[PDB]
């Protein structure tokens, strides 16, 4: 039986998703220490979902950047290279600027069943589609 190759080794994909969501969530905890008392429980959960959805809709873009960086290492890539690239994305995107917008423009998403399903997943299992 033939094996379909993955477009990115699963250990590498996991290293990336874990670091990007941990970085996005860290910035959200810092913002919620200021604003958490003015938001309901389901609004707070919807903002953790926004983090996961932001990674999913920008995944093809991040892969363009990641591959440019990996194709340039001049040695074979190890999972630590993806852990370091993923931590860089997770740190650099200043998501608090987007949380301020959603709160101030009253656009936090209404919390829906699908959002809770995404939120309950391990960062490692959040589904991404390739480009």
């Amino acid at each position: 039986h033939y094996v379909e190759p993955k477009f990115l080794n699963k250990a590498f994909e996991v290293a990336l998703k874990v670091q990007i969501i941990a970085g996005f969530d860290r910035g959200l905890v810092k913002w919620l220490r200021v604003h958490g008392r003015t938001l309901s429980t389901v609004q707070k959960k919807a903002l953790y979902f926004v983090n996961r959805r932001y990674m999913q809709t920008h995944w093809a873009n991040y892969m363009l950047w990641i591959n440019k960086k990996i194709d340039a290492l001049g040695r074979t890539p190890v999972v630590g290279d993806y852990t370091r690239l993923g931590a860089e994305i997770g740190r650099r995107i200043d998501m608090a600027y987007f949380y301020d917008f959603l709160k101030d423009k009253n656009m936090i998403p209404k919390y829906l069943p699908y959002m809770e399903e995404i939120n309950r997943m391990r960062p490692a299992d959040v589904p991404v589609k390739y480009m």
